[PDB]
């Protein structure tokens, strides 16, 4: 609709195709950087890429360079391209871990290629990501680094409650850690290099992490209420993991919470089982206290985003809050 | 014994003293590093440490940071490999990796911007060389000149990085940094040649299992030569290489291309020698002399 981004709508056409323009220079970036590969890595390479991704990262680093004074910074562009490299490897990675044979519609990397040239495609993203953020200076690599290694040990603490815990204040580390942090570090790379003061910097920091912590919320919901709008449905019921939603129904009395009890107590091969367990949690208590808590990060990112300067990309931002909870993929 | 350090005989035991507190403070930097998220024979570390033998300050704080980042960078690509196309390991081998590289990652922001680049580099190349190894390996194809490429990329490439790294944050000067980082390549480059010849020769209580690049059907330089060959056993090891593998070995450690191998080993030898004539004369080119020799003489 031309008012709408990257499934965000933004009001306005002329704003539209602003913001359009620098999540377009984000990815002739990644295909320029991609591109210049050597042949053997371009499958795998590109595969993600050509088939079309949310693009969320860089919009959230475009809209938040609209808080400063030169959004269309160049420097804005690598780091808009140094955060989706990233949230790129580690979907190569996910993929293999969680077994995934589709990702974006498409086969996923390991579905088509195998384990080993999803894994080592992942890990070319991280170089080439590595060597993007160099050009942004000291403190931007310390940033990415940081984030980086937080998200691991996010990815590191998921897999570590699985194969033992059922924790809703380790899952909240969780998602913070392996999502947030890095739209945490998109925010910030956007006011930096747009130029924004060093208050509205950490604004827009805050606002990523919390928007980060958010959004795979909403994602882990979509996984269980959801039907082949995301992107397999139920993936975290099969791989034994348990999300919010699953958490609290477990927290849950009745009957129902008993069943799920046994059916989420590790993996699920059983196709009419996934199909009972998604009937399960997408009716109890439980999936609606997630909802809350959902509702409830929007409502401290609005809060963060309220006090931005009235400019139009805080407008833009709060409709890319109110997107990252109400979208159904 | 006390002259030995990683492996390599660095002929005093003074020198080789020294050589490991350079070798253990990395190691120990690995530790303190890699200990808590919510809480895995040094090879690349005794090259980064003694390149920095070169420089005015071989002990600098920089040169530990590199020899570790260096290591983990290797290790990562270790972990990496050991994923298989059951779950559980596989995602200790994704992760156990991710971390190493995260936390070189934060290790290399501190050495700063060009030290980042440099590793960034060696990373993407040493990926590729594994892209096109584990893809020259499922066409079944058979270069010389894909292998060649392989090892260069896939081994050689971070040990020039260690010798680059090593050179620049002991001080040493901008074409001793370069010197060390050619050196490095063919090093790492022989390193991994020799590593190949080694899986053919060796034992397993002389090492690893011998013929796993058989079993697996990675054709490396003695069995990439020995396929050329032509006579009377050649047939059968062409169809041999695809726990009678056993055979493939003995058609393979009497091949004359087995023995082309290591002229080739040899030729790279000397040329790490030449990068080496062309630095200072210093006890650290003298180091690097003995490891040089342990490169491509071991088993
Ligand atoms: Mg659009
Ligand atoms: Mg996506
Ligand atoms: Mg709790």
């Amino acid at each position: 609709p031309a008012t709408v981004v990257a499934g965000v709508d933004l009001g306005d056409a002329v704003f539209a195709a602003a913001v359009r323009a620098g999540v377009a220079r984000v990815e002739q970036l990644m295909d320029t950087e991609l591109r210049q590969a050597d042949e053997v890595m371009s499958d795998s390479l590109l595969h993600l890429f050509n088939a079309g991704g949310k693009r969320f990262r860089p919009l959230f680093t475009v809209l938040s360079a609209q808080i400063g004074p030169q959004p269309d910074a160049a420097a804005v562009t690598v780091a808009g391209a140094v955060i989706e490299m990233i949230h790129l490897a580690t979907l190569y990675h996910d993929d293999v871990m969680d077994e995934a044979q589709v990702r974006r519609g498409a086969p996923s990397a390991n579905a088509q290629w195998g384990n080993n040239v999803a894994i080592l495609a992942g890990d070319y993203l991280l170089a080439t990501a590595s060597r993007l953020v160099a050009r942004l200076g000291p403190e931007a690599v310390r940033i990415i680094a940081d984030t980086f290694a937080q998200l691991v040990t996010g990815q590191m603490r998921e897999t570590r409650g699985t194969s033992e815990v059922d924790s809703i204040e380790q899952y909240l580390k969780v998602v913070q850690e392996k999502t947030g942090s890095l739209i945490g570090a998109a925010g910030r790379l956007g006011g930096m290099f747009s130029g924004a003061t060093d208050e509205q910097v950490e604004r827009l920091s805050r606002l990523g992490g919390v928007v980060g912590t958010a959004f795979q919320i909403a994602d882990d919901i979509i996984d269980i209420d959801s039907e082949s709008d995301e992107s397999l449905p139920g993936t975290d019921v099969r791989e034994g993991v348990h999300t919010l939603p699953m958490l609290y129904a477990l927290r849950e009395s009745g009957p129902d919470c008993a069943r799920l009890r046994a059916l989420l107590n590790g993996p699920v091969d059983d196709d009419a089982e996934v199909r009972e367990a998604l009937t399960l949690l997408r009716a109890s208590p439980g999936m609606a206290r997630a909802k809350d808590v959902l509702a409830q990060y929007a409502a401290q990112a609005r809060h963060e985003l309220a006090l931005l300067p009235d400019v139009p990309g805080r407008r833009a931002l709060a409709a890319l809050v109110d997107y990252t909870v109400s979208r159904h993929g």
